[PDB]
This record gives C-alpha cells, structure tokens and sequence, in this order.
C-alpha cells in the first residue's frame, strides 16, 4: 500500500483538472489562441489544458508562446517539429494522464501488486514528463526573450555608431 | 556657367517634390506614419517627405522602419538618439534643401561667383548627404532583417534540439 498514495495523487490530479477548465475559461474570456491552429475540440482542449498548466496560465508567456509558433509556422518545412511538440509531445501526455486517471475513477480498490503499482509508476513518469516540458518550455521563452532584447541592443549599438550627426552616416560610396 | 546645371537641378528637385507629395498621398491612402510620433504638421511633412525617399516609397521597408522606431521609443535612455535621427538629422537636411531651392525660385540670374557657385556647392553637398542617409537606412534595414532571420533560425535549432520525442527534454532535476 501504495494504495495511500495513489489515492492522493488521484484526488491531486482531479482538483488540477477542476482548476486547470477554471484557468482555461478565464483565458477564453480575455480574448486564448488555442481556440484555432495548424481543428477538434477535445483534442485541442487537452493540449490546451497542458501548455497553460505549463505556462502557469501566466498571460504574458502564453502570447509570446504564440509569438513564437507564428514565427515558426511562417516557414513551411518547420511543420513537422511543430506538430510533434504540439500534437506528438503537448497531446499525447495529457491523454496518458487521462487514462491513468480514469483507472483511479475505478477504483484503487480492485488492482493488486502487479498492476496498481504500475499504474503507479507510469503516473509518476508522467508527471516527472509534463514537468520536464514545463522546464524545456520556460528554457525556450527564456532564449525568446534574449532573442528579443539582443535585437534591440543590436539596433541601439547601430544607432549609436551612426545616427549623431551628419557626418557619421554611411559614406557615400560603398 | 554652373547656371546650366542649376537650372536644371532646381528642375530635378521640382519634380521630386511633385512625386514626394503624390507618394506621400498614396501612403497615406493605405492607412502613413508619420502621422503621428514623438507633433506639428509641417515640421512633419519635410521629415515623412524625407524618409518615403530614403526608403522609395517601399511600403514594406517602412513598415520595418517604423517597427523599428516603436522597438527604440520603449526603453526611455534612447530618446535622444531617436531624436537626433528623426529632428536633427532627418528633418534638416529636407530644409537646407527647401531653403537651396527658394533661391533657384529667386531666379538663378541675380546671382554671381561667390555665391551662386557656392549654392550649388552646398546643393550637391546636400544631396551627397541625402544619399548617405539613404543609404545608412539600408543598411539598417539589412540589420534589421539580419536579426529577424537569426532569432527564427534560433527558435527552430532549440525546438530541434528538445521537442523532438519525449526523452529530448530538459532533465527534471536540473
């Protein structure tokens, strides 16, 4: 037992779930950019569920997670890493915690040594998953937001250099 | 004589100045702007009259510009920078240009050795210097799209180096 444990986890799970619909509504109601990409409810809803849950629903980050897709998507032959973060990776984990779930709303009661604690071990795998995606995600705006400052450095560093005075533009002849 | 190629110069920029003002119409027909930045009406036409030149008119180029300039207005540091840009070096060079045409629109005739041959000197000089900024923009622009380019090719290594499959997440622990 185990049992202990596992029922914990279960009620854990359902209480994030309970709160990741009230999260997901709340972002809905600002505007929310999975209600569309590159076309299914339930399946964009679990990928929605993940990356807000990833994201700490946190507004900011959620636009420049968007940002960055559109980015991505103006290039044809990015399609396929797109689709395995998006469909591959953020889909599927949600649907192994679904089903782990369910388990759990059948009860803990009838599964035994060789099973419950499987079932146990694969929960937690996946849980050590999503955070992994949390940190590869946070790892990934972080990169974003350098992208971003740097850009703007650059663009002072070549203001500095030239837009003075008169006499400090390009020459004229090359 | 000189007065053959002042003629004809004040001829050129005549012209220039009819296009200028038609190709500042049309920007302004497709949404322009320069409409507004950081106030007065004139004080803003030589500058708009002066930049659509630089950039021939090309719609795109300044759309990137403009970006550009709302990327420098938010840090507060730069404004001096972006002002010397815009109101030292933009605005005076369209009217020292102004000024050298209202004394070819006094007659080229009233004017003499010492003073007719040094109006044209500074024309050309101003010319030289419109060139030179023009050709400053380019440049900036290729930096600009340097960048854009780089922060993309950036994004998709990382997404090649992570979001492939599952276990090419960051670890969990680190």
């Amino acid at each position: 037992t185990i049992a202990s444990e596992l029922k914990a986890i279960g009620k854990e799970l359902e209480d994030q779930k309970k709160e990741e619909n009230i999260q997901i509504a709340k972002i809905a109601k600002e505007k929310d950019f999975l209600s569309t990409f590159k076309i299914d409810e339930d399946i964009q809803m679990k990928i929605k569920r993940t990356l807000y849950s990833s994201l700490d629903y946190k507004k900011e980050n959620i636009e420049k997670l968007k940002e960055i897709l559109e980015i991505l998507k103006k290039n044809s032959e990015h399609y396929n890493i797109i689709g395995r973060l998006i469909y591959h990776i953020s889909w599927g984990i949600q649907f192994q915690i679904e089903q782990n779930l369910e388990l759990i709303q059948n009860g803990v009661e009838n599964l035994s040594q060789e099973e419950s604690k499987s079932l146990l071990m694969q929960i937690k795998s996946n849980l050590e998953i999503k955070q992994r995606l949390k940190k590869t995600l946070n790892e990934t705006l972080k990169v974003y937001n350098q992208n971003t400052q740097d850009n703007e450095k650059i663009l002072a560093e070549h203001f500095n250099k030239y837009y003075k005075d008169f006499d400090t533009l390009k020459p004229a002849f090359y």
